[PDB]
């Protein structure tokens, strides 16, 4: 059975007013609204005149093979056809666009969200006044970075709303760095709120699921009082069925709904229905006892169409709109293709359905009917691919008081405009459910433990730079780490000297080695004819003498600075006062006597070339040493066997003045004789005192200003007593 | 008008039988030979034996919406269907794959070779016994890689069989690094052989064009006598009607056509068709009055369809093929979802076509009928998508002798396997038309001029290193560059003077300024009682003695290796015989005489530090030259300043002794007098030649060796008449 009343030119529709028993909410609610739609289109000056429409609509009968086998009836006249309106559900409106495509029709579907039906070139004549399901992961990826949770866990639905919405959230998610962390896929029952709680620190969960399926889920986690903070899609809505098991568990969540006044005049014309004066409609003497339950038991006469049982359906403002979409389009027609006329002129025969659909039909724009304060939110757009704006609410759960009903916070076309004063959600919170939060550059040494987006990050060494992100070294053996820890800095040495409280040391050590020196000058080369330069030698002494200086200053060409040429000459430096300022002074006391001089020399240069000896592969150097990882020195290339080796061995020499110190006894033991040992206890009690020391400071100059003052007096104290 | 014949379970076809005129070609030729395919099937008894086919056949008249408005009566049973067989242009079978997919129908089409009809998430009913043209960028993309032309120049043809063919060249183009040079798209005339001789090493044109639009380009390139060979795909064909314009200029070409073996008793059947013996094709009495010219003038009852007037098409082994490939798949269900029986069962009332076209006879594979040498090349597979084995054949065109006229010369399946013995081109030859060669690494400075796949490529310098493949460096100041010029080597420095025909001087002048410096010690220090060693001194002259050896070995210092410590004792060496061998010798010859010593030490030691003066900043380096790119010297770090900073500023000096030689005149100016300026000719005379010289052999030692062998005889030469 079907329908069908004629005019200037008809539109036809499919309803789903049959069901694999009418289905008399989604049904006979919708196509009476269509009719209803009509009759102010025909009795309206304003709109078209004299294009009296009619229709021709048929029971689409909610089966994909019903509507082809039912769809072939409008193109059998190519009873003429404008356009079909209408696939109700998202199979079978996909199955009259893969045959209607195929005649240039243009199709307007009054429901239908899914995503396939919006890839435009494979159904090039779709379009529909209801937004699509890629924009419901475009406010739940919106109010998430508004609330800025950052680590949710989302659970889908299997079949064919899921597995287009979940993977149209996570194309969405990397775009604000929302990085989510467990997807189940539900159909089980229990497990899965088993493995939604391995993840404690994440307390919202993106519910992305069916009308079914998500009950099954809140029966299950209120049968192990788990809680949490859920967003959730159009499955939810505001479907008052889905909180009546348990309503503790979910109370907090917010969800969304599609917005749409209700009909205001709509409701005062199906509420007067009654089945003798409605002689049109071959289903609603087929409606009228099933909503009663009569048989015209018997039916009563006061019976009738009241408030207490029509309450109207959700889309009912998306078919009157979208029948107002081709009374508009076909407006525009007959005003230019045929103007300075009112009916259908001979160029309306050939009813161009590819010049209507893609030219002055999809960029229509025009106020909604039947709505006060106009041009607010009421206006008719399509996209460049035939979906109309997305305008959604969002519904929270407040719970005032005594009864759990649902309430209204706000809503958002392209920028979500909340009203921040509804977070109902475990006691009064933002729970913000974000794992391991940003740190400071002196934890920076961030590793994650296996999962994504939070980590652990830690301290690592102040001796070390941080080198990446997710790495750190250390900054340098010989390169102290600064605040910029990417580029840190080198290390500053130490090899300071002046004036470190112990440089004054040797310049009174002078004042006392080399001042006293010219007391040396003032005696011994002022008598040249004495008898104290006879035999008893003193011309000998002049050697003494040039020692009584350089022995007052051979660290002072040593502790000034490790220069790599400078502290080589101190390097060599050593052997000059090991001979002849000691061993020439240790030769000479054997007791000829006119060539006494040239006896000396042959014994002196025995080891004035030993120190370059040593000094064949090793010297001129100037390394520097660190121990302790920010302390450093800087010293010079010398063993300790080396510095050992001018030390215990050039003190061997005192084994050559114990036998030899004692055929010329005379007046020299008492004085020179006395020095033989005297002086070499700051050589013999010293030997351990390097071997303790590494900071080396007292112990750079007390190997010499002892002993020199000691040589003040080795024998110019004995030759004191004349001038 | 149509046809329909009953039976157990029918075909139905389309067949382009009218012209937007009976189209006795590409018409009546293949429908007559699909019902002559039938009427073998309903008579082979090892074929489907009860299974009686019969056929409802319909005429496309090779327009689209006359096939949509004609294919419903395909539909309007669901005189049921099987699956309708053949659409034989490619813009008629596309629009019966978009409606009997909604059906759950399986369709074969004959002949519709295109590119967008194997894509199987889109026509799933689909399979088609031609090849697809994405398999003939495939043999003109592999006879491009056997003859090894890598540089060719391609045109199209406007509209939609260049545009998805040649934009299927290049992505099989890139594949073998066959790279093209221009593509122009014909839709003038005479520019697309202008702009293709902008590029005249390119020898070879790819010529993917239509058949119509392929003449216009060659009776052009005749009206320009050019010359070319080209490789063209199936426009051309082996169609005899492109060559008789110009058959010269074209001669040479290869091209490819479709291999298809005539079938043998079609002829014997088709050429016994009599219009009184034909009661059943309602075309075959309108038809036979259009190749015959009558009007059943008037008709001749002699006439008949001799061998004359019926050469049949080539695409008649792909209608009685392709109508097998049914006929076994539909043999396969009645003997395995109904075994035990011939008849039709009655699970044969629910023909399910989606269980038939996606599991048995998609996946079917049978010999082919009605020819010999069974098994060769003969099988009918369906590859995954549904299109046929794409076997070719590659016409070449031999010119013998009399006659244009084409030949054969082999064919293609998987592997070219041609005979390579005709190459007709020019006159004989392989016209390589390949660009830029590649060449040696000596010449690696390859640079493209613009155009991609053919360069310059230049020798870069041989102090250079081939740093890319298209770039060089230099391999470095104080590196040489080797054959591996990636990483090329260090250059060898040059500081050799170990006996370098030079070192054997300072040898021999060590044996005339040393080994006589022992005659000096043979005389002077032997007599410390001499009047000789009187106030004419010789007690002095051991300052001679002393620098009698060391300005013979002066440059044996100096001369060995630059060392930078050993060589800075030469830097520190001139001061010595400056001053105690010369300036001491120049400063006691004023004439006290007990103190006249010291008075010279005074004067002495005025410059001993002035040495350190100049070595205060400079001094203790050895850095290397190198002028000609190729030679590097060893050298130490002296300007020449400050070479003539030693050799000008101590050769003030001879100042000092012009009248300083001359109350003390005695017998000195004879013989010590005599040296003040002959030997200061060795340092008079040789101030210019240290600035000539850079190479500095002979130099390095005649400031010396010379000047010592006066220093030999300068006072013990004058001292050598006692003793
Ligand atoms: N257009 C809907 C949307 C629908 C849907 C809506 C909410 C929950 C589950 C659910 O199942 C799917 C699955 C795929 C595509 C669309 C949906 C339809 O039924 O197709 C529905 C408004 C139409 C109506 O029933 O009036
Ligand atoms: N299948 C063909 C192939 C055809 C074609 C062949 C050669 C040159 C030009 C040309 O034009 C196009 C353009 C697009 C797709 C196919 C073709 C057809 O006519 O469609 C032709 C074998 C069928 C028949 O005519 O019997
Ligand atoms: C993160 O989101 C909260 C939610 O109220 C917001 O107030 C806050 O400003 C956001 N953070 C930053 C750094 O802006
Ligand atoms: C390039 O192609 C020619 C064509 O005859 C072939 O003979 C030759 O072997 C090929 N080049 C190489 C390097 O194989």
């Amino acid at each position: 059975r079907e329908i069908k009343i004629e005019g200037d030119l008809v539109l036809g529709g499919l309803f789903p007013i049959n069901e694999k028993r009418i289905n008399e909410d989604r049904g006979i609610q919708r196509l009476e609204a269509m009719l209803f739609a009509i009759d102010e289109i025909n009795k309206d000056d304003y709109l078209l005149p004299g294009v009296k429409l009619g229709v021709h609509i048929l029971d689409t009968c909610s089966r994909d093979t019903y509507a082809l086998e039912q769809s072939l009836e409008f193109v059998r006249a190519s009873l003429l056809i404008a356009g079909v309106i209408g696939g109700s559900y998202s199979s079978v409106s996909i199955q009259v666009a893969n045959l209607l495509r195929l005649f240039q029709i243009p199709q307007i579907s009054y429901a239908s969200t899914s995503a396939k039906l919006s890839d435009k070139s494979r159904y090039d004549y779709f379009a529909r006044t209801v937004p699509p399901d890629f924009y419901q992961a475009k406010a739940m990826a919106e109010i998430l970075r508004f609330f800025n949770w950052t680590y949710v866990s989302t659970v889908a639905s299997e079949g064919d709303y899921g597995e287009t919405g979940i993977e149209a959230f996570e194309q969405e998610a990397r775009l604000r760095n929302i990085c989510i962390a467990t997807a189940e896929k539900v159909g089980s029952y229990d497990s899965v709120i088993r493995e939604l709680l391995q993840k404690p620190n994440a307390r919202v969960v993106v519910l992305f699921m069916r009308s079914d399926d998500s009950r099954e889920l809140i029966a299950a986690a209120s049968r192990a009082n788990a809680s949490f903070t859920w967003v959730a899609s159009d499955g939810w809505g505001a479907q008052e069925s889905i909180i009546k098991g348990s309503e503790h568990v979910a109370y907090g969540a917010i969800t969304l709904e599609l917005a749409s006044q209700p009909v205001r005049q709509f409701d005062r014309y199906f509420q007067s229905l009654n089945p003798y004066n409605n002689h049109r409609n071959p289903w609603f003497r087929d409606f009228w006892e099933q909503k009663f339950q009569c048989s015209l038991r018997v039916c009563d006469k006061h019976l009738a169409i009241d408030s207490s049982n029509y309450e109207q359906e959700s889309k009912i403002m998306f078919v009157v709109n979208a029948v107002y979409a081709m009374a508009h389009a076909l407006h525009k027609m007959q005003r230019t293709l045929c103007p300075n006329t009112t009916k259908l002129c001979d160029a309306m025969k050939i009813l161009d359905g590819k010049k209507l659909y893609k030219d002055y039909l999809l960029k229509i724009n025009f106020t909604a009917p039947f709505n006060p304060n106009k041009d607010a939110d009421s206006i008719v757009k399509f996209d460049t691919f035939g979906d109309g704006m997305g305008r959604y609410n969002v519904f929270n759960f407040q719970n005032v008081g005594g009864k759990y009903s649902y309430l209204k916070v706000g809503h958002w076309a392209e920028t979500l405009s909340l009203d921040v004063n509804s977070i109902h959600w475990s006691r009064n919170s933002v729970p913000t459910s974000q794992c391991s939060d940003p740190c400071a550059p002196n934890e920076m040494k961030n590793m994650q433990p296996g999962d994504v987006c939070c980590w652990i990050c830690i301290p690592c060494e102040p001796y070390e730079y941080l080198a990446d992100e997710f790495t750190c070294m250390d900054c340098g053996s010989g390169q102290w780490p600064t605040a910029d820890l990417t580029g840190c800095y080198d290390l500053p040495e130490d090899y300071i000297r002046w004036e470190d409280a112990w440089a004054i040391g040797p310049v009174t050590i002078a004042c006392l080695g080399f001042m006293c020196t010219c007391m040396v000058v003032t005696v011994f080369i002022k008598h040249n004819n004495t008898p104290l330069v006879k035999a008893s030698g003193r011309e000998l002494c002049y050697i003494l003498l040039f020692g009584v200086g350089l022995s007052y200053c051979m660290t002072f060409f040593f502790i000034a600075k490790p220069s790599p040429v400078i502290c080589a000459l101190r390097r060599l430096g050593l052997g000059s006062s090991f001979a002849i300022c000691y061993s020439a002074l240790l030769t000479k006391t054997n007791c000829s006597s006119q060539v006494f001089i040239c006896l000396g020399l042959i014994l002196v240069q025995i080891v004035m070339v030993s120190v370059w000896l040593i000094l064949e592969a090793p010297g001129t150097r100037r390394y520097t040493l660190a121990e302790k990882r920010e302390t450093v020195i800087l010293k010079c290339n010398v063993k300790d066997s080396s510095m050992l080796i001018s030390l215990t061995y050039d003190v061997i020499l005192v084994i050559l003045c114990t036998v030899y110190a004692f055929p010329e006894n005379f007046n020299e033991a008492k004085f020179i004789g006395f020095t033989m040992y005297t002086t070499c206890i700051i050589w013999l009690a010293f030997l351990p005192i390097f071997y303790v020391t590494s900071s080396d400071y007292r112990v750079q100059t007390t190997t010499m200003c002892i002993s020199v003052s000691l040589s003040g007096f080795v024998v110019l104290g004995c030759l004191f007593a004349p001038k």
